[PDB]
């Protein structure tokens, strides 16, 4: 497993199954999976910061980001590759030292440039073929957790050490 | 690849899995799937307008339609065939140049008349046989996106060209 | 099939997948499937009324029942068999003329007494084995519709007739 | 099965599929499954108290706990093992006489200590392999009920006797 210094992730279609709940009054919901917070846990356990990139801008995601202690949150992103580059240069790392997971069209550019590109099984075929590792899980099923565990080579020894 | 001038689509059981959330107070929810908006984009990339027909009238749909910049919106539609005939007249096109996707009884008459008819896998056997192309996906799983991409013949080359 | 004069049905685990959504404020949700309203349609089309029995009492159900045009609604029913018997005595029919569908312990006593007993595939084994007809569909997947269609023998001809 | 005098259980990832719904206002939802109340039913039928251990604290869970008449409710638990030990001391009982079901890292320590350990099929492999009985169901699917019926040896005769 190649050395990683940054994990970026998309939200919708990764942290969720793409569901967007509208009510009659202009409110909106997302369904996260508690399983994904272990992604943050494993990352921080290994001293790796985690960033979120999202085209949308919601209080929904901002609260979730906050509670999970994500290192970086970037909502309203127009160009994900662009936002990723800014942050890399900000952190003095390059894209090759980055792991990214996204599920749709606006992810494809960044996915093509990163050290490890992950895509959920639920994603469309032309995006899915951009992944450089296989992810069994679908968005919403803890696929962020799967990505992180595979990217940092988490193993039974790590597990054993954290429950002692 | 029949010449398509108009893509029309039902809402419930196509954009959703038929789910209708009711609370204790009269509010109501639908769960849409972000993946479906890629349906509008590919449509628009090809200069094809999209119209929504629905027997229901909800603020839920109005907001989602507006958010996705759907070309035409008809709610309360008592008769889907006629309502499509009208927009076809008001556009100088023929039903044959229309792609429609629906999942249920009140879509049946319009499905039999269109040039391309799609029914999602989750639909009742009677409707599913009226489909003129096979759709692998279920309501709410991005079956509207699958439809548009089939109807419009979207290919890898299209994808390569919009991610630049 | 038998001569059915009343169709009865449970709510949670039949008309839903058993999901009960609680929020932080005391409110509650259920998710119905639009597919199931076709169940009422066919019943009413063949001249057969539909009743709902439910041990729970919610505005969720009452409004859904009303929207769907359900003939009868009994909530907070602790003995579903008593409830059905009273409705039968008032209609002038017996239980062998009833088709009932439920999914759990408090439906067993009624299930064993009616002319046609349906049980969704998702139900616990002890309840499934009481089913007198096979149902492929799970709670909330439009299994009430499937029940009605099997009980009344809905066929392609019936479909052809009603789509004008 | 071995003699069990107390059944304990996690919430998220067991009573739910791990879903955590966020709206734009800071409110929050969990999705329970009515099937799981039967687990409480069977426990009480046999004179076994049930306890909830959870690291979170929500009105969501307090309300559910009350509705289902759960004997013990511990929220805000930092250490699930010591919470179980404290209650075990209170009831005059040993961990060997406890059945516990959990699904994630914070459940591991307790799971390796109890008489019977249950882990839903949806859990991480690391946790799953601590289960001492196989469980088919995923969290939110009625896996708490499954756990209870296996732990207490509920059989056809039990069922027959309570539907009299
Ligand atoms: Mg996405
Ligand atoms: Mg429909
Ligand atoms: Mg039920
Ligand atoms: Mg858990």
């Amino acid at each position: 497993m190649k050395e990683i210094k940054l994990i970026l992730t998309d939200i919708d279609g990764v942290w969720t199954d793409g569901g967007m709940f509208y009510d009659q009054t202009g409110n909106e919901w997302k369904k996260f999976n508690t399983s994904d917070s272990a992604g943050i846990f494993w990352a921080h356990n290994k001293g790796i910061p985690v960033g979120i990139l999202t085209g949308a801008k919601t209080e929904i995601v901002r609260r979730r980001a906050e509670k999970l202690k994500v290192d970086y949150l970037f909502q309203g992103v127009v160009d994900k590759l662009s936002a990723a580059e800014e942050l890399c240069n900000e952190l003095g790392i390059n894209l090759e030292q980055v792991a990214y997971i996204g599920d749709d069209l606006n992810d494809a550019k960044l996915l093509k440039r990163v050290g490890i590109a992950g895509v959920p099984a639920s994603a469309p075929f032309y995006i899915r073929r951009l992944s450089t590792i296989f992810l069994e899980k679908r968005g919403g099923e803890g696929v962020f957790r799967e990505f992180v565990e595979k990217v940092l080579g988490i193993n039974l020894e790590d597990f054993i050490a954290v429950i002692q």
